[PDB]
């Protein structure tokens, strides 16, 4: 509950390191836009949170701010699916960092096969 | 509670029409990344939600899906500020709609003067 | 010919100032992707050039670099159309500037009616 | 001369297949913004062109149109460097394709080591 929005959505962190942040989100009702699919805004919120955590870590816990996000929503995910997120750096300098955040789903019917649903690039200035 | 995650964050919708959607968000602790500023992911979530509501309306209630979001974070907003959001169409065709979403803040000290903090373009596919 | 790509494409500048840069591009064969429509890459090249010129001017002719561009291609333009470009600042601080670049077309048949075909946001760091 | 503005800038295509398009660009004076670095607009123009060629191929030669481009400029390239470009699909469906385009440079001094300078995501609508 230090990212309260992520906590509220039921996101759970797996790995944190300066080169990689992962976690998971069961797609629950609070996560959905009204057709019982995952809200694209929730994918965007995830991308921003994990990229900012990554950047903080990669910068020596100096202050960072997201200044641009670009996200592609590739496929929908349904209520009851499970989403996996992974953030990694595309570029780290002293001033600008760029992170990529990928989201994949698995379903009730098929739980093995991670299907890419979202891909994002987050640009951050590191103070 | 026509967008459940936004409702839980304290967002209130104001105007809905086929050319303009608005509402407001008090910047409360649940909306903040941990330095007591508004979470950039929340700004993204707002852009996606309002653009989607707009498109759904402007399309005559066909199914719409956000496929790309680009957001610029221009300025931060602090805990205790009030955020105002406005979505309007940049382009509406039969298949693709592009909506712009602007976020402004006012503060405790200065409540007259809306200061732009974020601007977003959301690309949606319709029917 | 200080932006040689723009010169090569036949772009012509109209107004330069720290708050507004305009010009025009006849849509000629060199400007087209192979269906005799304006190349989306050419719109993107315009957006980058004008935004960078604007930022240079607005920054006191200090060094600037484009670090992110996001562009929406809203409508096509045909061989023989005329394109108009306008760059203006969305946000100017000391470190980050954000410019918007809009492109409109007029056609042989209809020359009065400027139809918006492209809209872009360019994020620049100003050194 | 399957993309005329790129051809005039000195771009050479290398590989075409439904999952990968490549080519190269010597960074010559015609490709430069005026401080003797590669024009960011040229990097954008490359992304759009190659993603579009890819989509046209991966769709079985249906008509495709770029509707959104997001590009991160990570590092500059100097006059005299050589740029390598590679486009590959992130998502291919029937209606929307998303392609990623990476640009790398090598230099006169160091010709072995490809250094990533740009990364782009291009969203296209097909048929």
């Amino acid at each position: 509950a230090i990212d309260p929005p992520l906590h509220m959505l039921g996101f759970e962190f797996d790995e944190l390191s300066p080169t990689r942040i992962t976690g998971r989100l069961p797609v629950s009702p609070v996560c959905c836009q009204p057709f019982k699919v995952l809200h694209g805004g929730v994918s965007a919120l995830i991308a921003e949170s994990l990229a900012s955590m990554g950047a903080h870590m990669a910068s020596g816990f100096k202050r960072v701010a997201g200044i641009q996000l670009s996200i592609n929503h590739l496929k929908s995910a349904d209520l009851g699916d499970l989403v996996f997120a992974e953030a990694t750096p595309v570029s780290t300098g002293k001033t600008i960092q760029v992170w990529e955040v990928k989201l994949w789903k698995t379903t009730q019917k098929d739980k093995a096969n991670k299907i890419l649903i979202s891909s994002s690039r987050v640009t951050l200035i590191c103070n």
